[PDB]
């Protein structure tokens, strides 16, 4: 009973992660002069009598040099100020700025500041056009508007048309960065691949720089990264020990960008614990889903996903040898995840990860049900199944594992599909379809997510990844909907949610996959991130 055939390729990086040890007298120095530069910036931001523009643009370039972590309460004092006070700026590019900051920080600033620079048919003045900061950051708040902002609905479209148009004449690196924004936002970037962009690309650009501050993020920034350099080290040495390579190869090899995703969801040093936690999950999950995908019949696939659900190592008999080998280790994961949390005192929410992991492979399975009986559904059925296997329920739970101020109250919102939550994975699910379908549509699949909507609705293969565009623009002001205060739980817990959104959008940007494993959309960004150094 033959199986498909050895199509993947292997990890292009080889063993060069595999070890790596930090220089400590290095990294001591780095430690020691950031600690410095870091009350030096913390001055900057507490000193008193600056104006508002001066203000709002400190704050945007200590986040945008990727060093904002460390001022959390100072920046939100400060935005919590400015909120709260009547700011009457006239000026196109401070209140687009202020707006934009704001939303992010889940203050609900009324978008009624954008009126006086619209005509009374609620269309932005076109004599705005010669003000390139103006309509840069009026570019960028575009992006953050939620259902309620449709004073903004031509925003996007009014920005874009006249900075296309003077990119070509604006001096450097604005014309960089502004040519930069037109391919990204900041809003839906990856935070540490924009402040990487940012920080050599062009604030070490720009004449005009604080030098305090573009040390400053040099600086954190590689030190941070010899951090993640220990990190995907270590998980390197996991994922080499498991030796799945050789013992299932029809298998993925690649931890690499399993650990680059982690990056993504979060990046400071107080989450290390949490991105080796989550990494083993997301490597894992994609060994289940090629089972699943290419290479288990339909009674294996039956008997590992109830297995699955019965979740004792007692069952591992019931499998093919093959099986055995990711069963056990999914089990052994799940103990291990038990162990490191006890002397925290938080083995008992392991249990919510493992819930989604059962809930991930049953709709695995049901996706294998519909292929081999040839079944399209209609829309709504399809995405009932089909948004638990994005993964992104069981990646924004595994989340949590390691952060140490998650809650159980904090999983149990999570365990009950938040909108917010909904939002990021559908925008998983309609990217991964768009991006998907050409090839998967050839490889017999009919019950693609674009299928099922072309033959839900009656529709052509354009009017339904339109359609689909359109539900990850809804599912997006969600999104910034679900970072207004008071939010359902610390915010600190919303941000991974919000991340996950991000990388996807990253990682399938200009279309499609992109294409051909993501790993070469991936492979400048695991270069920037985590082998080159910034230079000094
Ligand atoms: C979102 C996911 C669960 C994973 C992250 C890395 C992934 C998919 C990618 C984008 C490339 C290598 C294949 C595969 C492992
Ligand atoms: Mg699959
Ligand atoms: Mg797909």
């Amino acid at each position: 009973i033959v199986r498909p055939v050895a199509d993947f390729s292997p990890s292009l990086w080889g063993d060069q992660f595999l070890s790596f040890s930090i220089k400590n007298q290095v990294a001591e120095k780095y430690a020691k002069e950031i600690e410095a530069l870091k009350e030096q910036t913390r001055n900057m931001l507490l000193a008193t009598g600056m104006k508002l523009a001066d203000t709002l643009n400190l704050i945007d370039t200590i986040e945008r040099l990727g060093i904002s972590y460390h001022f959390e309460k100072e920046i939100d004092d400060i935005l919590d100020q400015i909120y709260n006070q009547n700011s009457n700026c006239n000026d196109l590019c401070t209140s687009a700025l202020q707006f934009r900051l704001l939303r992010q920080h889940g203050f609900n600033i009324s978008p009624e500041i954008f009126s006086k620079f619209q005509d009374e048919n609620g269309k932005f003045k076109e004599s705005l056009a010669s003000d390139v900061l103006g309509l840069l950051n009026l570019y960028e708040a575009s992006h953050v508007r939620t259902h309620a902002d449709d004073i903004l609905e031509d925003a996007l479209a009014f920005s874009t048309i006249h900075l296309e148009s003077a990119a070509p004449h604006l001096k450097s690196p604005l014309r960089e960065q502004v040519t930069h924004a037109l391919e990204q936002c900041l809003h839906k970037g990856v935070p540490r691949v924009e402040t990487r962009f940012f920080i050599s690309s062009i604030y070490d650009k720009e004449q005009s720089k604080n030098n305090v501050l573009l040390r400053f993020a040099k600086l954190d920034f590689n030190l941070l990264q010899m951090l993640h350099k220990q990190e995907l080290a270590q998980v390197s040495r996991w994922w080499k020990d498991l030796d799945f390579v050789t013992t299932l190869p029809y298998a993925r090899d690649r931890v690499v960008e399993c650990y680059f995703w982690t990056l993504g969801v979060y990046f400071e040093p107080q989450y290390s614990q949490a991105r080796v936690m989550l990494v083993k999950t997301i490597s894992m999950i994609s060994i289940v889903d090629d089972t699943f995908d290419a290479y288990g019949t339909v009674k294996e696939l039956e008997a590992y996903t109830d297995a699955i659900q019965r979740w004792d190592i007692n069952e591992i008999d019931r499998l093919p040898d093959y099986m055995k080998i990711s069963y056990k280790a999914i089990l052994d994961l799940y103990k291990d995840y038990e162990k490191e949390l006890s002397s925290a005192g938080r083995s008992h929410i392991v249990c919510h990860a493992i819930e989604r992991m059962k809930e991930i492979v049953r709709n695995y399975n049901v996706e294998s049900t519909w292929f081999i009986e040839g079944y399209t559904p209609p829309v709504s059925e399809y995405l009932s199944n089909a948004l638990a296997t994005t993964t992104y329920y069981l990646l924004a739970t595994t989340s949590y594992l390691g952060m140490k101020s998650a809650t159980e109250q904090d999983f149990e919102w999570l365990s009950k599909n938040p909108k917010i939550l909904e939002a990021s994975v559908i925008i998983c699910r309609v990217i991964d379809d768009t991006a998907t379908y050409e090839v998967e549509k050839s490889r017999g699949q009919i019950a693609t997510g674009i299928e099922c909507c072309m033959r839900d609705y009656g529709i052509s293969t354009k009017e339904a990844m339109a359609k689909f565009q359109n539900m990850a623009e809804t599912a997006w002001k969600d999104i910034n909907e679900g970072l207004l205060r008071p939010t359902p739980v610390s915010t600190e817990f919303l941000t991974p949610i919000l991340n996950l959104a991000r990388i996807i959008e990253v990682t399938y940007i200009h279309n499609l996959d992109g294409y051909t494993h993501p790993e070469k959309v991936l492979k400048p960004h695991i270069i920037n991130l985590l082998v080159d150094s910034i230079k000094i």
